[PDB]
């Protein structure tokens, strides 16, 4: 159930048109946050002043707000359709998209939570060691930035195929939205 050479039959152009029709709306919000959240990877003195307070946490909070506002806004419109497939390709992407959306949102939500978490324990001591917290945060956060990156890119592929929209076959296919669990 993969679009390897079977999609090139029904005209693979649908993939090229979708990428352009995407609009880069939702991809813009997250895209700008992708570099922002990953920027904290520095773990340098800069993170010490950003973590000590609700700085980094404040930023990440917005990132999840935009990507969620843009995704839900575009998702609703796409709800009227369900990619020009709905057979064997859409079925597979249906479950994949649901897993990608829950991932990006899960990892991103864990990022802000981890920062504020590791901070509370750090600020509780301060006078104590400064490496133990630097080695941990760098590691824990590292996994959050890595996975989130893989989920973000994968989520763009699924959401890209959903933006295509069929026409009549989708007009009666609420399955798409039914899986999105959104308005």
């Amino acid at each position: 159930k993969v679009e390897q050479a079977v999609e090139t039959e029904p005209e693979p152009e649908l993939r090229q048109q979708t990428e352009w029709q995407s609009g880069q709306r939702w991809e813009l919000a997250l895209g700008r946050f992708w570099d922002y959240l990953r920027w904290v990877q520095t773990l340098s003195e800069q993170v010490q002043e950003e973590l000590l307070s609700s700085q980094v946490t404040q930023e990440l909070r917005a990132l999840m707000d935009e990507t969620m506002k843009e995704l839900k806004a575009y998702k609703s419109e796409l709800e009227e359709q369900l990619t020009p497939v709905a057979e064997e390709t859409r079925a597979r992407l249906s479950k994949e998209l649901q897993a990608a959306q829950a991932r990006l949102g899960a990892d991103m939500e864990d990022v802000c939570g981890r920062l504020v978490q590791y901070r509370g324990e750090v600020q509780a001591m301060l006078g104590q060691s400064t490496e133990e917290l630097r080695v941990r945060l760098a590691s824990h956060l590292r996994k959050l930035r890595k996975r989130l990156l893989r989920d973000a890119d994968d989520l763009q592929k699924r959401l890209a195929v959903y933006q295509a929209g069929a026409r009549e076959g989708a007009e009666r296919g609420l399955s798409a939205i039914r899986e999105r669990l959104g308005p």
